[PDB]
């Protein structure tokens, strides 16, 4: 689990969004995993602007975040793990790392601020949700 509070907007891995989320509805994206709901009170996240391929990101299942280098967003095939079926998915980014299923939504950041949300593990490799892409998180 995790979300990422910028502004008045929550940002969650699209399959973890709650009803309220989904009530709340701001974007949603299944193709990246993303889905963004209104909040009342203003987050104290702040989204990196920047093509930074190295940072750091929290791994729920060992209670440790890690410093990774990370793959540029991209369009992979996220093999099937115990819980998920095979799919493709778009502004996903790598890294050598661990991941467990509750581990999705852990924030990945560089010095700019969060760069995304753990959003696919169970195969080796650790993918990253980005939402640096996503400028109009930082405005209306
Ligand atoms: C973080 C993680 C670890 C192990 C299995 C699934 C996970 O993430 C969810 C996922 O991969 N999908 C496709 C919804
Ligand atoms: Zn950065």
């Amino acid at each position: 689990s995790g979300a990422i509070y910028v502004g008045n907007y929550r940002v969650v891995n699209r399959h973890l969004a709650t009803h309220n989320d989904w009530a709340n509805l701001v974007w949603e994206d299944s193709s990246r995993d993303l889905l963004v709901s209104s909040t009342t009170a203003q987050g104290c996240d702040t989204i990196a602007r920047c093509d930074c391929q190295t940072g750091v990101y929290y791994c729920s299942s060992r209670r440790k975040h890690y410093p990774v280098s990370f793959s540029k967003p991209s369009l992979i095939f996220v093999e099937a793990s115990e819980y998920y079926p095979a799919r493709y998915q778009s502004h996903l980014m790598l890294a050598v790392g661990h991941s467990e299923p509750g581990d999705c939504g852990g924030i990945l950041r560089c010095q700019h601020g969060v760069v995304g949300i753990v959003s696919t593990g169970g195969n080796g490799l650790v993918g990253f949700a980005d939402v640096r892409d996503l400028l109009w998180l930082d405005e209306e």
